[PDB]
């Protein structure tokens, strides 16, 4: 049911419910260095998952969330995408944010499926769906969002409000 | 064998020797739109495979030789790597050149073991090793080199010369 400018796109998988347990996962960091979901024990998680975070112009509301989300107390917020590592090193979404990480999934698009964002048909095929997961420090979904249309502004409130 | 600043790493595949028939494959242009090994036949082809082309260092020399080859009678450079349209837009070796295309293998990885350049350890893990092919119009391989050093410039003149 997930849209593309108005056009239908097809998003396979099943996307994480609230009381769901995510399992732990490994991407690759800015530095090629792989980083697990575990390597954030006993923290909050923010999986903010976009097609892609080098679409050039930044966003503005993109940045705004991850910075109020990064200012939360024991929370780390992971921008995930299949931009290489070379790519999300340049998002400008969250550069001077400190709990504020981009991870890729370059080399574990099984991933894509595993969340419930992997993208099937259109030119985006291959790539995450925009999404928003929240995750406890016991990884349990405390909220979570497959954006209806990829080019809409998800609903930050709804993640923030949560995670407070 | 293949080697990363000394460090060996292995690559996966059979690469193409001189001999040997390149098959067809299909990668991801800059619009997102599906580009054909066959979208050019009866041409010549210079398969450019780089690790990335979003390094941040963009040496003259590689556009020096896109720009040579692709000056070529009926020759297309196909700059092959797995960074995602979005930033093969930014490479330094492409833009501006008529018969220059870049081309993601963000949705087909299965073609990184096909051309034999399938990096499967180290940081550098599901990306495609530095290699230059040269097909004629029949696609039969007319040079090809897997470079032994990552960091090492390809042998650039043996590929211009088998064309001309």
């Amino acid at each position: 049911t997930v849209t593309l400018a108005g056009n239908p796109i097809e998003v396979g998988g099943h996307f994480p419910q609230v009381g769901e347990i995510v399992e732990n996962f490994i991407l690759v960091g800015n530095d090629l260095a792989d980083v697990a979901l575990n390597d954030f024990a006993s923290k909050r998680k923010v999986l903010n998952i976009f097609p892609s975070i080098d679409t050039g112009v930044c966003a503005t509301s993109v940045r705004k969330f991850n910075q109020q989300a990064a200012k939360l107390s024991n929370t780390i917020v992971l921008c995930i995408s299949a931009d290489l590592p070379f790519a999300q090193a340049r998002f400008c979404g969250a550069e001077g944010i400190e709990n504020a990480k981009t991870v890729s999934t370059f080399r574990n698009h099984a991933l894509h499926s595993q969340l419930g964002v992997d993208i099937q048909t259109g030119p985006l095929a291959g790539l995450t769906s925009r999404a928003v997961i929240v995750l406890d420090e016991q990884n349990n979904v405390l909220h979570s969002q497959l954006v209806e249309e990829i080019k809409e502004e998800p609903n930050y409130e709804a993640a923030l409000a949560v995670l407070a």
